[PDB]
């Protein structure tokens, strides 16, 4: 039932009081919508686990609907590879469900507590980007609830293709999503088949994703040195691999395939491995991506950050691949950066400099990581904007759906 609570992002900044509903009654989050229009306070906004470092999935003053309670799975189907889920499905719980059946989640962020309806509103990605692109590229339909109190049947390809395209990364912006159908990706095992590799310099970790190599590969990603002064700076430990098939794991693991003195160095090949063990191996989270041939600009980011003082023991390295059709989606073909940075004196004003020279290199900021960019710079960094806005605004005009981040970054 409706009531008032402090809501924070994952970066646990810019606290903001709201009402927060949580109902696994897709007909209260209708009334809900409805009762907002006709009334017309600060808005609604959807929220799924709250995985997002920012401030998109909170709406000061105004309705947040807890999506996490509305999470039943409705089919799995081996044949199609189809799956109708609930928007409030976790990840973790999918990947649970559908293991069984032979079919794998075809996007894994770093995290597994995320929802479908998170997953779609972020157009998450993961290390397999270069070849199966984006959360938003395997979603085959889904239900949304728009200003109006309609339902709307939304594909990729369809009548209201538009709409479809504007709510993948749209980040709650164009209503609620209560439903999709999710095309899996098919697996024979749950393990992994990987090669380990260790670079020496930034320049080497380039060159070795730039020799077409990453093709071999449906998952690649690779951890940094942002510390070191060059030449060490930007060494790599890189971790590139794809799903096992059945007559490539040992015999004793191919009894349960989808089962939930030695120099130890990051050079290894055809190693077998489960999710865990091909994964895994306050603070201002940023992330980044510039265009694939802006290689210079790229290094010099990179030099800056150490330059900087700002030390970051957590980075994660990956070459993107295509984009999609979604005018707000954060991946672009190019080079991707997360760098975690401990809160000290300086850090904002230098976080700003990042954020306007990754603009100039043409690159852009993704929405799950920010909390502090400015709006004529995040308008700028995705050249659709303006087209997203007005799609939006044909769908809510009077601005039934709104958050924190909308009005920072002006998205109404
Ligand atoms: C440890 C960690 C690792 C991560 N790794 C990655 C990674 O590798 N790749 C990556 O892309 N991201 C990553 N993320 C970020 C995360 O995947 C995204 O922020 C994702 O959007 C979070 O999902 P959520 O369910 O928590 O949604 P929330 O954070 O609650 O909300 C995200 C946005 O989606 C919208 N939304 C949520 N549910 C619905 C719905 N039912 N209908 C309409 N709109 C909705 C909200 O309005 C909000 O704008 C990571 C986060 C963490 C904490
Ligand atoms: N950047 O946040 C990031 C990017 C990618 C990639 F897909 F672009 F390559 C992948 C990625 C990832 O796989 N895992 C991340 N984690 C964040 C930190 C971590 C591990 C997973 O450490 C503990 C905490 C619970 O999560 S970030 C990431």
């Amino acid at each position: 039932p409706t009531t008032t609570k402090r809501l924070m992002g994952w970066g646990r900044t810019a606290p903001t009081v709201a009402s927060v509903l949580s109902t696994s009654d897709p007909e209260v989050i209708v009334r809900a919508v409805t009762r907002a229009a006709e009334e017309g306070g600060r808005g609604v906004i959807a929220r799924g686990l709250g995985r997002s470092y920012g401030d998109n999935a909170q709406n000061g003053g105004g309705l947040v609907i807890d999506m996490p309670a509305l999470n039943r799975i409705h089919s799995i189907d081996s044949g199609t590879r189809l799956v109708d889920v609930d928007a409030g499905v976790s990840l973790d719980q999918l990947m649970k469900a559908a293991l069984p059946h032979g079919l794998w989640v075809p996007v894994l962020p770093g995290t597994r507590q995320v929802t479908v309806g998170g997953a779609i509103g972020c157009d998450i990605h993961g290390k397999n980007h270069h070849s199966a692109g984006s959360f938003g590229n395997h979603v085959r339909s889904m239900e949304l609830l728009t200003a109006n109190g309609e339902v709307r049947h939304l594909t990729p390809a369809g009548p209201d293709s538009d709409l479809f395209w504007a709510t993948v990364g749209g980040n709650g912006l164009t209503g609620i999503i209560l439903r999709a159908t999710i095309e899996m990706t098919p697996t024979e095992t749950a393990y992994f088949i990987a090669d380990g590799d260790v670079t020496g310099s930034l320049d080497e970790t380039i060159a070795f994703h730039s020799d077409g190599s990453e093709a071999n590969y449906t998952y690649s990603s690779a951890w940094f040195d942002a510390i070191s002064k060059p030449p060490k700076l930007g060494r790599a430990a890189i971790s590139r691999g794809s799903l096992a098939k059945l007559d490539q794991l040992p015999s004793k693991l191919q009894k349960d395939p989808l089962k939930f003195w030695y120099r130890k160095s990051g050079t290894y090949r055809n190693k077998v491995q489960n999710l865990t063990q091909f994964y895994h191996p306050g603070f201002l989270q940023y992330q980044f991506v510039v265009p694939t041939e802006a290689v210079e600009e790229f290094k010099s980011i990179i030099v800056d950050i150490q330059r900087s003082g700002h030390y970051s023991f957590l980075n994660v390295f990956k070459l993107f691949g295509p984009g999609n059709q979604a005018p707000l989606s954060f991946p672009i073909p190019g080079w991707n950066v997360c760098v975690d940075f401990p809160i000290k004196a300086g850090l904002h004003e230098f976080v700003t400099e990042l954020d306007r020279r990754v603009l100039e290199f043409g690159g852009r900021l993704y929405t799950a990581k920010d909390s502090r960019t400015t709006a004529e710079t995040f308008h700028a960094m995705y050249p659709r904007i303006d087209e997203w806005i007005r799609i939006r605004r044909s769908v809510d005009p009077d601005g039934v759906f709104a958050s924190d981040m909308a009005r920072r970054l002006q998205l109404l």
